[PDB]
């Protein structure tokens, strides 16, 4: 309140390479996450305005969500499978410092980012 822009999600000038880590995020991290009971609240940017909470981007100075993680997919953004990792995790710590412990929507992310481990820890190989 007010909003900021959502994230970048593509630059042409970022050179670009499809991985078959990069693709495993995309089609199997990525989906079966945003396909999760508790995904809704992380599927796009927090509206702070529509939520009626205006110190959020006072509090969250990186923000981060699925929807901008699907599009830097899509569109190359990411050179390595770390970058995409860090903003899942940045997406989970954004979560766990704005809100309150134990409060549903912490609940909701513990079990997203529980399923994304899992499923990082079937990171293929580089090839
Ligand atoms: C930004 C803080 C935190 C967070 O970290 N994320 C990611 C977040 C992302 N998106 C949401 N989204 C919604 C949260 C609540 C509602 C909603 O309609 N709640 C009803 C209000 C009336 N009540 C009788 C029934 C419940 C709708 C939402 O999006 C349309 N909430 C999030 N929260 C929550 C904000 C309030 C709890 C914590």
């Amino acid at each position: 309140s007010m909003n900021p822009p959502p994230p970048e999600t593509s630059n042409p000038n970022k050179p670009k390479r499809q991985t078959n880590q990069l693709q495993y995020l995309l089609r199997v991290v990525l989906k079966t996450l945003w396909k999760h009971q508790f995904a809704w609240p992380f599927q796009q940017p927090v509206d702070a305005v529509k939520l009626n909470l205006p110190d959020y981007y006072k509090i969250i100075k990186t923000p981060m969500d699925m929807g901008t993680i699907k599009k830097r997919l899509e569109n190359n953004y990411y050179w390595n499978a770390q970058e995409c990792i860090q903003d899942f995790n940045t997406m989970f710590t954004n979560c766990y410092i704005y809100n309150k412990p134990g409060d549903d929507i912490v609940l909701m992310a513990e079990a997203l980012e529980k399923l994304f481990l899992q499923k990082i820890n079937e990171l293929p190989t580089e090839e």
